[PDB]
């Protein structure tokens, strides 16, 4: 099978890197970074996220791996120990996949984009006003700092920090929170968390400026002339190789509890 | 067809219940409290929920209504206005049904129950700890004033005010939000609220007093020798007839922005 | 010096105990309980809020003193193991004191009472309505579990739980925290935490029920027949001696950051 | 004696204030606005926070006044109709003042300002980690989108909408809000509001960035090689002619709750 790897680039996940390619040499696998059908990443959640959005365009023939060399990822969630246990189990296939939703992004001005934890827009230069739509139906004039839409794997990231709810993977659905929403005379915001299935449409559309940032997981990007700013649940998925079970509640547990 | 109508008792929606029996009177449809197939509540959503526990060992044979005399309710969502066309179209049949999640709980001394809203635990007298588990493995060891459990559609009720986000009522999901926890050296919780999905169970057990009190909808009552308390989205559904297009978010938009 | 020493009653604070009076036997230090001077808690922050209720009556010729056999407490925050130094220390006397405001509380049916943390008032059986009065003009009316009333030092108590912010102990104030309103058409509430200084009078009205339930610190009784309840600055103050420096903010930060 | 009025600019201000002028013109009343000791700032609370910036070398012999021609402000909270009153009153002179607790931000690389809300520090490209210190001792390394440090007539503002309490201006302090801190196994905040009195000294202090977003009231400007913030209460206060009696609770009241 036809793998890459990639690594956050500090000294630890390099060797580790270099190690896993000399074991995967004694098997029938084949180094290939154009048209992987296995993408290993080593580093922390933030080097599986550039490794996802290096390979986004063939989501649908990947299975990703995400290795830890420093804390628990909640994507890169196994231990560098079991590295070699990893190659031997990827070699020979056979091994289960799991599906995790992303999240779909429209800016029209159209161009379109995939998040696996979040899509946020924010305020370039002064005040932040948008008109939320849903499903066709205005629902509320946001002011405020910004807005951000959670994936379910997004959810323990930025979405976590604004208050949103933890929500299983499992679950097809997309989660908006605010970012310090004003509230008095004049505006009103609903506060809570909003979750939303498949199939509906979360529109925000500009008031007065039309200039914001707009975040796609790690990349921000200021956007000008923006007219609208889609989100619904993606059609795609990410794939991940399953190695074992480690339960995304343990994982929470892990990661926020005690561990 | 048979149908009920249940009264929350004021003159006002007691006498929107006789002219409806009188409208209801002149086609074929029988007043039947016993085994109706139609169950119409007029009031509140108080009363609505009082309406559903009245029948909740027949839910999969009938369609509740809801009419709000006061102001718009999430399950009472028709005006009085609307009550001699409500009429028309119930004596015809045909129309279409939804149907919204409900959740199960069990309480271990066996007792099981069903909630449309929530269900709550919390301190009886004392210090309140418990520990939480997720699908057997120890979560976290709450200690603080309480714990509820919500529906979907209960995420607008109690849900709400404890900071739990607003769930569209087609996820198929339970939501756990905490009631002021402690977090200190010692003890140590999740914050966020928690989205289960279907087959997942969550199980409060006791650490020290065995004595709670124990909601499910306005149901309040003190339990016992209490062992565990089970959380886990029904198998059962209720069911609503529909009368024509009312969406879940504008419902929560005229509730809570505007009307 | 009249000096006293209460016990939290496990093994570890009752030989603390007696090795303490030991080491008192050795100076000019007399064992009362009727009418000490020094006030000597062991245990742990609840020990100490049962030993300044013990003698409330005394507050203005008693200097209190904590220790923590367990976890550091915020007003039991002396080591076991300073217990030596603080008895040399103590019998010498010429140490300085530092006064912690406190919270009167009034409940017409009067009755006065003084808390330390915090006075709350919540629902005894069935809803929680309540019109807060500031200062004599009516500022919102409450509906949910509950309203928190923290002295500075209480803030990190249950006020913390509630989202109350931290407010150190030299600012003469009190805080109203909210338990879970609820907030529609109907109702409407600051949601935020209010701050007060001393000389502002807020009173809690009943609007149906007459019965609640009223906690000062860790005594909670059911009071029948309520028909207000009154919160402002004492003018009475809780004297601590001051053995060395040990800062608000660093007790702070070993409590709920790291130690 | 000499008075200035400034204007939002629209119509409805700028007649007011042609109007007001007129008036004054009628008393022994000059107009001047290099050295006026009355301020008149006629729009809203953006308004009158751009009157105290252009006068606050002179804060000492300046007493401030604030008409709103929108919705009642915080600072302009006199309305249009009551002008001609203000006018009268004004030119007599021996009204009463009353005075706000300002603060004091110190930008060392030293440049220092006065906020009549709040400052703010935000990142400016890419993560935000500060270390946060307390008169001197690390209180907590902070990651996340930024920090609020607000006056208490601040409150009402920034402050409200990131979750923190509102102060009754009487009380000298500040008060520190977080935006979207991470809380995970590396990272961890108090995540309350913290709320200081004068003396304690607040100082941010970079991690790895040293450019930073820093706002002061109204004003936001890229501060580069940034090596420390600095927060106190100022010494300095502002001066509101007193016109009547309009309670800092009741203009929350009028605000938030109801009008
Ligand atoms: N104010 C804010 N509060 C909270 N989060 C904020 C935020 N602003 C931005 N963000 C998040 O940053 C993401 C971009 O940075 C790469 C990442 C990531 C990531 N993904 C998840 C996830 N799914 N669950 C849980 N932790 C996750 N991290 C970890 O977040 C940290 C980096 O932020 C690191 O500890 C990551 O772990 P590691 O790389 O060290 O292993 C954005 O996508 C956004 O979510
Ligand atoms: N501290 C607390 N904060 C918030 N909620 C609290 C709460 N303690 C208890 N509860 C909720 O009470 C329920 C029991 O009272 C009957 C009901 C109900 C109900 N259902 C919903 C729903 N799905 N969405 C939105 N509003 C709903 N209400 C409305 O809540 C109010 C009554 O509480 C009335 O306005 C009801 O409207 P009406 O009857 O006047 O039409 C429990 O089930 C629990 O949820
Ligand atoms: N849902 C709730 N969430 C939070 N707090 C809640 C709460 N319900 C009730 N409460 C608080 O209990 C108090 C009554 O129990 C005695 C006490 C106390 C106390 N005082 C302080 C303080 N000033 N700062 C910080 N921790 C403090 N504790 C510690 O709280 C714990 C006991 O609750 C123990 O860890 C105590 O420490 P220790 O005894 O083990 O040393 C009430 O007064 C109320 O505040
Ligand atoms: N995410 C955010 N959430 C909340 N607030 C945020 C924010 N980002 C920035 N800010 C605040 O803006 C200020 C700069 O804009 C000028 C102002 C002001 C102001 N002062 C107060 C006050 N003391 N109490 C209550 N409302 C006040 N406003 C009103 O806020 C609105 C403008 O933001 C207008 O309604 C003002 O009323 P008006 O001008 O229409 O009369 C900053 O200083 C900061 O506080």
């Amino acid at each position: 099978m036809k793998y890459m790897i990639t690594s956050k680039g500090d000294e630890k996940s390099d060797l580790l890197r270099l190690n896993m390619i000399a074991g995967f040499g004694e098997y029938d696998m084949e180094y290939d970074d154009v048209e992987p059908e296995i993408v290993i990443s080593i580093g922390g959640d933030g080097t599986f996220l550039s490794a996802f959005h290096q390979y986004e365009e063939r989501l649908d023939e990947i299975a990703f791996i995400g290795i830890h060399t420093g804390h628990l990822g909640f994507y890169a969630d196994w231990r560098p120990a079991e590295a070699d246990k990893l190659v031997k189990l990827l070699a020979k296939g056979e091994y289960q996949k799991v599906s995790y939703p992303l999240l779909k992004t429209t800016v029209k001005y159209e161009a379109t984009y995939l998040a696996l934890n979040e899509s946020t827009v924010k305020s370039s230069g002064g005040p932040f006003v948008v008109d939320v739509v849903i499903n066709d139906i205005h629902f509320e004039r946001f002011r405020g700092d910004g807005l951000c839409m959670s994936t379910p794997s997004g959810t323990t990231a930025y979405n976590k920090s604004l208050g949103g709810a933890l929500m299983h993977p499992s679950i097809e659905a997309m989660q908006l929170t605010e970012m310090a929403s004003i509230n008095n005379r004049v505006y009103r915001t609903i506060g809570s968390p909003l979750v939303f299935p498949k199939h509906h449409v979360v529109s925000l559309q500009p008031v007065n400026d039309k200039d914001f940032q707009i975040s796609v997981d790690h990349l921000s990007i200021l956007h000008r002339d923006v007219q609208e700013i889609r989100y619904e649940v993606s059609a795609k998925k990410i794939h991940f190789a399953r190695f074992r079970s480690f339960p995304f509640w343990r994982r929470v547990h892990d990661s926020f509890i005690e561990d």
